[PDB]
């Protein structure tokens, strides 16, 4: 409960959903309008720490600085961070901002020789790292050709150097699948018959084939990439609630396109070297991790792809962790991280990363129960998710630290009462039963779960399976007899009667079997007697009476 | 190896397939042509003992006698047997033969008073037991009306008695669904306005409604009964290989019609009394048991229907046993009989009836393996059937007589080598494991089965399930590692890799899990990594990662 201090309410919301980028954007517009730059930079740093590879966000910080000469004391540290070697962003909009700053900082008119070379070095690094990969790159290539073309060769060396860069620019670009291809080739052909009428024919002719290939490959990309959307805002003011993903959200259709683009590249149709193919794949993965950033599959496929190639036992962990920063409630990434930590003997990290996911889910569940308390289905899914992760967590700690640890974990779930689901009880009975094949402790856990779930046909079903599985004959019939009028909707109830009857027939009585059948034909008239008799005599789950004798059934 | 004595070869074939009626027919035509009547009667008695309720066969014996005056010393004992109270046939062709003999034996011209009454008593017993039930009965009714109509009333009593029988005949027949309805009603209306013009109107009018009902009910019967076939031969010479079923054979389409006719009658649409409804149902059941005599379902439904109604703990056993005489290799009837014997404390009968089925299957299997040795699929089904019945037999004797008995039974299957199937081994390991939850004895049974089935993906699959189920961690991986190149066609192999990986992940190693995965991605490229990761983390058979997090999968 704050008063009427916007900054306080904003940070509270951010704290609740630290992955909701629009919330930071709002807090940033607010600090910017009040000119409180220390907080603006503090707010951005919070974003960068969590979303290091979201190039669009870095574009927002740089653009904010450009709009107000160019102070290098502020801009270079930022460029150094976002273009660093370990957390290196590789996005055309960010590179275009990079080039823009290099150009403004190295005046070609007033700096001559060294200047042109620095700028040209800039363009070439954008070329080698990104432009030969991104097919929607015409703005970049155009800007670089025009720069080289606009160069006034002073002396004879510069003159020879210019024609070289220009021919290097063309040969590089015209070989990859791109959107400027048809047009860049008209300018290349006119240009070769301009620099030398003798050599045109064989220069134009030495590319020719690779250019047709590039053009057809670009067509396939166009087909695959059909409705691909890339509209993340690159400026603070252009950010809206709509062009930024809400926590955990991603358009599955968009995800499928990224995965297909990546699948089309995994093939190395351009026949690049090992290192260039890897760089091309990496560029596309990073493009996807940026646009469907909340899709666990993209981070999972990326981390494994990176770690595949070469050694460095840290690589897979690195990308899974970036992914978890984006989706902290992701069980896929928590379990993946868990495997890597265990693989690298970072045992403490195993429990810590699992608890992290568990705590984030607990926050989602409490928020969902208070915010839309009537949404019974979403509340039930979340309870299930929470329970599931406690299950894997319990099984994992039993295996890694022993019975006493799994017991404490089960205790915490027992105290959450009906916040959790039946599964944690069933999974705990199995852990208890397998210590020495004793039934006492386990049966008590399941009896205790009955206090909360006796009305749950699904719990009763699996509880019966555990009893059969542990072979506690008398209990099987007891639980059933006692659950018959408690179980929700037939389907499971029909299926359970069959489970019990079959078991009791394997363990005689016949009188038991017979009455259990009487009530069965009472609760479910219209059930074919012979068909049910045939089910009762299954061996290893195969209804042989039907298969070998009552074929028409 | 006989010489050239037909009687010897014939009896050998009969002995091999005692349910093949045409074989007896051939042996009967042969004894009849050589006039060896002692053997003819011996041959028929063999048939009657096995097929007591096959009315058509009794018709064959009677017809054979009629064709040659009428010797009562021979005919009445036969009529007494087939129309007896316990094994009573109720079929129009047999009743028509009965009436024919009563008529020939009680001359109405030369015997007057008592004669007519005896004959009329005959017709009425056919009427009460069969004709008010069988809708294809016009020949019968016609013969009885014509008899009464042809009666020359001598005095005034006979005159009044005649009009009474005739009106009783009409009121009985015109109320049931039959094929003579439309026509019998034209003769009834003309007849009432013939015996009394004053009373016609109200007699004709008191039936009227019931007659329309009967006519519409007959139409439904016609619809249900569409292609129903009833062509069993009623005479020796009319019998062919085609109008008599071959061992175990029945047209499933015919069976479905009988069951539907019976289902249409189970309703009591005619609103008959308890006793009359039961007699109507019984008549139709017996008609079915005669025409699809090798359908286990007809005997099974009949025995239970009969035993339902009233007490007499012997009724269900009675009909199941007739059914087993028709289909001795039927496991459905052997198991059904087994339950009744146990229910009635006839414990010895349990094992005897099961061994009976087992021995008959052994005879079928040996005959199938020698007679068409290339039919691998039919040989494999029969081996499976044999094994299945040994399985139920073993489980039943363990339960009824103990571990030593089930052990002897398993020993007999172990000595049949590859005549049996993997199932008997798996079912025996479970019996062994559940004595005291020890693994030693059971594991040895399965290792021994590996000597015959290591190449059987289905055995390996279930063997792995038993190991997981018994939690023998090291063996699970051993068996798998050792079965990978032995298992037939993927499908099961893919499924098994997943089974093992999941188990090993529940029981750590990660290194084990990891390599087991390496080989898995080697043997099955194109398997989605994330999807497989998601399977590895299932809890209680539910892929929660997919369900709660990777929904689009």
């Amino acid at each position: 409960r704050d008063e009427s201090d916007v900054i306080g309410k904003l940070n509270d919301m951010i704290e609740e959903q630290p992955t909701d980028i629009f919330l930071y954007v709002k807090l940033l517009k607010h600090h910017v309008s009040l000119k409180q730059w220390k907080q603006v930079y503090e707010t951005f740093d919070k974003l960068h720490d969590r979303f290091p590879l979201m190039a669009n966000i870095w574009c927002m910080r740089l653009s904010l600085e450009f709009d107000k000469e160019l102070d290098a004391a502020v801009i270079e540290p930022v460029l150094a961070r976002c273009l660093s070697k370990e957390l290196g962003n590789n996005d055309l909009s960010l590179w275009l901002s990079y080039i823009t700053y290099v150009r403004k900082k190295n005046d070609i008119i007033t700096g001559g020789e060294e200047a042109r070379n620095i700028v040209i070095q800039a363009f070439q690094v954008v070329v080698d790292k990104c432009a030969i990969f991104e097919p929607k790159s015409i703005q970049f290539w155009n800007e670089y050709l025009h720069f080289l073309e606009h160069w006034k060769p002073v002396n004879k060396f510069e003159e020879q150097q210019r024609v070289q860069y220009i021919r290097k620019l063309y040969k590089t670009l015209l070989c990859q699948p791109m959107d400027c291809l048809e047009s860049m080739w008209q300018r290349y052909t006119q240009w070769e018959q301009d620099v030398n009428q003798l050599t045109a024919r064989r220069h134009i002719g030495e590319l020719s084939a690779q250019y047709m290939n590039a053009r057809s490959l670009y067509q396939d990309w166009l087909n695959i990439t059909k409705g691909l959307k890339r509209n993340l805002p690159i400026t603070l003011n252009q950010a809206t609630e709509s062009n930024l993903p809400k926590p955990n959200e991603y358009d599955v259709q968009q995800l499928l396109i990224w995965l297909e683009w990546i699948r089309w590249e995994s093939d190395n149709k351009l026949e690049l070297s090992d290192d260039l193919h890897k760089a091309r794949m990496t560029y596309v993965y990073m493009q996807a991790a940026q646009h469907v950033c909340f899709a666990p599959e993209i981070w999972f496929n990326m981390a494994n792809y990176q770690g595949e190639k070469n050694t460095d036992s840290t690589v897979i962990t690195k990308y899974l962790k970036l992914g978890q920063q984006c989706i902290p409630n992701s069980a896929v990434l928590a379990f993946s991280l868990s495997e890597q930590y265990e693989l690298n003997t970072k045992i403490p990290e195993i429990e810590t990363t699992i608890l992290s996911c568990i705590d984030r889910i607990h926050l989602d569940l409490a928020a969902l129960m208070e915010d839309d308390p009537t949404n019974e289905s979403a509340i039930n899914q979340l309870k299930s998710k929470l329970t599931y992760v406690y299950c894997v967590y319990m099984n994992t700690m039993k295996r890694i630290q022993g019975l006493a640890a799994s017991r404490k974990i089960f205790g915490k779930c027992r105290r959450l009462k009906k916040l959790v689901t039946p599964d944690i009880y069933l999974e705990n009975a199995y852990i208890e039963y397998h210590i020495s094949k004793d039934t006492k402790t386990a049966c008590k856990v399941l009896e205790l779960g009955l206090k909360y779930f006796a009305t749950d046909g699904e719990y009763i079903n699996k509880y019966l399976d555990f009893l059969i599985y542990v072979n506690e004959e008398s209990q099987v019939k007891s639980l059933f007899e006692s659950s018959i009028d408690k179980i929700s909707d037939s389907h499971l109830l029909k299926m359970i009667f069959q489970k019990v009857i079959f078991f009791e027939s394997k363990v005689g009585s016949l009188n038991s079997v017979r009455t259990l059948e009487k009530r069965f034909f009472e609760k479910f008239p219209e059930v074919n007697k012979l068909e049910e008799f045939t089910n009762k005599y299954k061996v290893l789950d195969v209804n042989y009476l039907q298969r070998l004798e009552l074929d028409y059934m």
